[PDB]
């Protein structure tokens, strides 16, 4: 059991002959004096001495009477002669603010991943992710208090299900002391934050997501060594976990087990279906500037998870175009299943920001994504990072008076949901929040109060996009196969009209056409592959979303009139600042 140190280290229930208690265990090879202090001892550092197994590094001590509920720490004399209380790095629950003491609770039971949840993570599945910071999705109105994990189970889970998302992605829920880190500056990697309730309340939340048919992705932070509360720095007086500004010693073995075990812990004991690693560049940079320990650590972890928990996937954000992030390790790869497409996010948002009269000069911003699509397995992300620190909301990036901003936004979502790659959308984006994300307050749900409005219109579109994207294989089945995408009109720069097909394994095609200027286009003829009757299944200008309701108004038959090198063509209305998707009707 090298892979799962959490099953041994930390506090666990045990039976000594016939008297029950808790076996404590801490890894510290140097130390020279560790005792167990808690609420079973009156915190007396005399009363209970541990005893090092110098082979392993682990101080171990059974304590009769010690049981679930009670707070504890370890009393440490350093390798360097100093007296410190250390919190258990393997604390599965931590005391509430302020404080620090670890909590005896043991391990939750193992969750078996179902075939349906394994299926939902696969390359050929529709994957649409709702990214959520639990501390700021909603608040109780009269007191501004956080929703608990249990209230989130009753509110967030049905909401994301209704909106048609397949996955919920949580910003890090490991215990962390400052709300402003958003979770990325942790102190307790094995403890769910007490902000929202108990570890069992959190498990209840995950079970509720699962019962509603949602997979759960957790932001996992093996790249951020703790920096607060003296959590993990200089643990036994030496550099135990860190390197000789603070970074993990991934090269060390017990540290790597600690981190790999932590991944196994979330997946196996909480039923987490995927893990996302942020800031991968910071791990593998700063062999020249390459940290080889980190790269090996990432390849390792991905390899082990693939062996130990098939069905679970990892995804990475990496910002330096390191090759093969989502490619096999036995080539140049890092072994991740998916990679965030940051380039696509920058390119398409730059394009949407432009006055539409200038989009003619920047057609490359929309077409470029296809050229490198087949080099990584991409998620198209509109994430929390893009709506803070003066970057504005996505809505406010759009040009024009308010009605034109909303039209632009609708068209862009229509494009994003049709373009190759999986989808991720941060909370608030789906109803076109005006203000930036504030981690210290609720999202602006008030925008949706009162009579039906443009914000409701966007929210209905995102739901229709999700449900349409999931229903039709062509929209999601071959994201990563060139057969899954073909341009129909790639070079109408003058008019900023772009048309492509998405294609399923059976060869059925859905035509996607976007018109990125305020000029409506009538009798727009373009070559198609499958002649017959074609009908809109999505139109971002629909009155249902507070659009102008322009479009093709029923079935349109193709013509045997050659266009764009193709023998048959369609001649359509393309609504202004809008995208439409069309399906072929059987006859
Ligand atoms: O009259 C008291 C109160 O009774 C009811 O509240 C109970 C509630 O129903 C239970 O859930 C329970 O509470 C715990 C809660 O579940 C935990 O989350 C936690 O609370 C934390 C918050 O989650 C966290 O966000 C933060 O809270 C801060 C707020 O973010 C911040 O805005 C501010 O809060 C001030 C309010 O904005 C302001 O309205 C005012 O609050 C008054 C309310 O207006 C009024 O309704 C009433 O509160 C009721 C409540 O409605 C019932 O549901 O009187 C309030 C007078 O105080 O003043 C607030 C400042 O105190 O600051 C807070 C604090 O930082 O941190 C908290 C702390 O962790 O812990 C909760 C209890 O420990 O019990 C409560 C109480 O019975
Ligand atoms: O800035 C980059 C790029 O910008 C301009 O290119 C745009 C172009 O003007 C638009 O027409 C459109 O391109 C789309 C194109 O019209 C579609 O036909 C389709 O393209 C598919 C190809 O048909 C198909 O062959 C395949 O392409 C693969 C190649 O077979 C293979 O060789 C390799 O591509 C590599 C090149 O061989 C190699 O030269 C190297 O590339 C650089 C070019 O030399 C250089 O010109 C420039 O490209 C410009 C271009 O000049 C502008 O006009 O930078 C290139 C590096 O980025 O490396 C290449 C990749 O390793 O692999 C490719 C891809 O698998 O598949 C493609 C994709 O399905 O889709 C096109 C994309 O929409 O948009 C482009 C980009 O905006």
């Amino acid at each position: 059991t090298h892979l799962r140190p959490y099953e041994t280290l930390g506090a666990h229930a045990d039976t000594m002959d016939g008297v029950t208690g808790t076996r404590f265990s801490v890894w510290a090879p140097n130390a020279r004096r560790v005792s167990v202090v808690g609420q079973f001892n009156y915190w007396d550092g005399r009363r209970h001495p541990m005893r090092l197994r110098k082979e392993s590094g682990i101080w171990e001590l059974f304590i009769p009477g010690a049981h679930n509920g009670q707070l504890y720490k370890y009393e440490m004399i350093d390798a360097n002669g100093n007296l410190r209380l250390k919190s258990d790095p393997y604390a599965f629950e931590a005391q509430m603010r302020p404080e620090t003491a670890s909590l005896i609770c043991g391990l939750p039971e193992k969750v078996v991943q179902t075939e349906e949840r394994k299926k939902a993570n696969q390359f050929d599945a529709p994957i649409s992710i709702y990214e959520v910071h639990l501390g700021s999705w909603r608040r109780h109105t009269d007191n501004n208090f956080w929703l608990s994990y249990r209230e989130l189970a009753d509110q967030l889970v049905p909401y994301a299900k209704w909106m048609g998302f397949t996955h919920l992605e949580l910003l890090p829920i490991n215990e962390h002391p400052f709300d402003g880190s958003w979770g990325y500056q942790p102190t307790g990697l094995y403890a769910p934050t007490r902000r929202f309730g108990t570890r069992d309340d959190f498990r209840y939340f995950i079970d509720a997501a699962h019962a509603a048919g949602l997979n759960v992705i957790l932001d996992w932070v093996p790249g951020h060594f703790p920096t607060d509360d003296f959590a993990l720095a200089e643990f036994d007086g030496t550099n135990l976990y860190e390197h000789s500004t603070l970074i993990y010693n991934y090269g060390r073995r017990e540290v790597s087990n600690f981190l790999v075990g932590n991944a196994l812990y979330w997946i196996e004991r909480f039923g987490i279906d995927a893990l996302r690693v942020d800031a991968v560049a910071s791990m593998i940079y700063r062999g020249g500037r390459e940290n080889l320990e980190a790269i090996e650590f990432l390849r390792n972890t991905n390899r082990i998870l693939g062996e130990q928990v098939s069905g679970a996937v990892t995804m990475a954000e990496e910002s330096t175009d390191f090759p093969g992030v989502s490619r096999p390790q036995d080539m140049g790869g890092l072994g991740f299943w998916y990679k965030w497409n940051l380039g696509w996010m920058h390119d398409t948002l730059d394009y949407m920001k432009l006055d539409p009269v200038y989009r003619q000069y920047h057609h490359d911003k929309l077409t470029f994504g296809i050229l490198y699509n087949y080099t990584e397995n991409f998620v198209l992300p509109l994430s929390h990072d893009e709506v803070v620190h003066g970057k504005k909301s996505i809505l406010d990036r759009m040009p024009g008076d308010a009605w034109q901003k909303f039209a632009n936004l609708r068209a862009y979502y229509g494009w994003m949901w049709a373009f190759p790659g999986k989808k991720l959308l941060f909370m608030g984006n789906e109803f076109a929040q005006g203000r930036e994300w504030n981690h210290d307050a609720s999202l602006d749900w008030h925008l949706l109060e009162g009579g039906d409005n443009w914000h409701h219109g966007v929210q209905r579109l995102v739901r229709d996009l999700n449900l349409t994207y999931r229903h039709h294989k062509a929209m999601h089945e071959l994201d990563f196969d060139p057969y899954g995408f073909e341009w129909l009109v790639v070079d109408d720069k003058e008019r900023s009209v772009l048309i492509f097909v998405r294609r399923d394994k059976e060869g059925n095609e859905i035509i996607v056409a976007s018109n990125f200027t305020p000029v409506p286009r009538h009798d727009y003829r373009f070559g198609i592959n499958q002649p017959g009757k074609w009908r809109e299944i999505l139109n971002t200008d629909s009155m249902h979303y507070h659009g102008s309701n322009a479009g093709n108004g029923g079935t349109v038959h193709s013509d045997e009139i050659a266009s764009h090198g193709r023998q048959h063509s369609l001649s359509l209305t393309l609504p202004p600042l809008a995208t439409i998707w069309l399906v072929r009707e059987a006859e």
